[PDB]
């Protein structure tokens, strides 16, 4: 009642599915297109699908199953994604890692979210010492196998990956939550197969996901980033032209400091920060779609994207198809439209919630008086502070 904002409604984007689903279609229907670019090395998607599948088998002779976790720490590039596909499709959630964690965040994430074991690389192997969880190298589990393995099966209800922001606080995204969430804001985005989709989030990071998966859903092509380029705006702007790339998910304080404008950009999707108005009116042009997505890591990737353009004030937008939001007092009660509470999410991405921590889960994913159907029953209290206006629209007004 216009203090209930809801995006699109789209059933059919919720299947009985999980990220294997997604993936395998791709590869099986798309084998010889290329899938991954790093400097002048490509794989095909059918070449990633067999690698991937070998290694998940040895996960498997090793015990890895559905429902199990296994931490990532690979340098940027082809075996660092390899190696997340096959975390994924031996059934196990993933624990990424980013390039720069030390060894000891590393060994506390592994002990907190109780994981199996880790993969990562013969030279990184040795930095690993103090980590008592069983370390497995890409290269051992990308041996040849004598007979074939079978791959148990996971669920929508099984983890897809833990991730970890610092105590550290591991949020359960399930299989469910990110196969919609895909969907879901592929519907808007459209990455479509055709497209080049640049690379250069670290896995620990959420955009990573509008990078890789996105991509994977259609069958986009990723051009994966050096870490030596991550760190080199102008170098990044010639190699985004020079490449002919044709999707930037980025953050706007990189966007700023592009020296030219690349024309090739059919996407630029910005997250986040809300894109500063400057920044709109040097890039909102004609030939790019600028984009800004805005949601917490709590509910999977994004929960509203914007389309900006020149001129038009900017704010957080419409919640995605199938996700909602509402606004809350300090007691949990919904507040009229046009007061100022607390920004909550609700909807099939929302994520199960804080591992090991039923106390803070408890505290922040409420039950949902107002679910109009089973996928709406979880709140996520988000402790950003907002109002919705008088044209249905929500806008932050900070932390609580
Ligand atoms: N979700 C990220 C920033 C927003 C990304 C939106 N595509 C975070 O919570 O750190």
């Amino acid at each position: 009642t216009k203090n209930v904002i809801r995006g699109k409604y789209h059933p059919e984007f919720l299947q009985n599915e999980v990220l294997a689903d997604i993936f395998a279609h791709t590869a099986q229907t798309l084998p010889d297109k290329t899938a991954l670019i790093e400097a002048d090395k490509t794989l095909s998607y059918g070449e990633l699908y067999q690698q991937a599948l070998i290694m998940a088998q040895h996960l498997a002779l090793k015990g890895v199953k559905p429902g199990h976790i296994v931490g990532l720490w690979l340098p940027r590039g082809i075996e660092l994604l390899k190696a997340q596909l096959a975390i994924c499709l031996s059934g196990a959630a993933w624990l990424p890692f980013d390039m720069d964690t030390p060894a000891d965040r590393i060994a506390v994430c592994l002990e907190d979210a109780e994981a199996v074991g880790m993969i990562t690389t013969d030279e990184w192997y040795e930095h690993l010492a103090e980590v008592p969880q069983t370390k497995w190298t890409n290269t051992e589990l990308q041996k040849p196998l004598s007979e074939s393995v079978s791959l148990a099966k996971t669920t929508p209800d099984q983890p897809a990956y833990i991730i970890y922001t610092s105590k550290p606080k591991g949020i359960v995204i399930t299989q469910k939550n990110i196969c919609h969430f895909l969907r879901s804001e592929n519907s808007i985005l459209g990455i479509q197969e055709q497209d080049k989709v640049y690379q250069g989030f670290s896995v620990a990071f959420d955009m990573s996901f509008e990078e890789i998966w996105l991509s994977y859903l259609v069958g986009a092509t990723l051009w994966i980033a050096p870490k030596s380029l991550v760190s080199d705006p102008e170098r990044l702007c010639q190699t985004l032209k020079q490449e002919q790339i044709t999707v930037l998910h980025a953050v706007p304080t990189l966007l700023a400091l592009f020296p030219e404008d690349v024309p090739n950009l059919r996407i630029i999707n910005l997250g986040g920060e809300m894109c500063p108005d400057s920044l709109v009116d040097r890039w909102a042009l004609p030939h790019h779609q600028m984009f800004n997505t805005y949601g917490p890591t709590e509910t999977t990737v994004s929960a509203s994207l914007e389309l900006l353009e020149r001129g038009k004030p900017v704010t957080i937008g419409k919640p995605l198809p199938n996700y909602g939001m509402l606004v809350i007092n300090s007691e949990r009660e919904l507040l009229e439209q046009g007061e100022t509470g607390e920004l909550c999410i609700f909807g099939p991405s929302v994520a199960q919630g804080y591992l090991g921590r039923p106390d803070l889960t408890a505290d922040k994913f409420i039950e949902n008086p107002w679910a109009m159907s089973v996928e709406e029953e979880l709140l996520y209290r988000t402790g950003d502070l907002a109002k919705i206006d008088e044209f249905g629209q929500v806008h932050c007004l900070g932390r609580a």
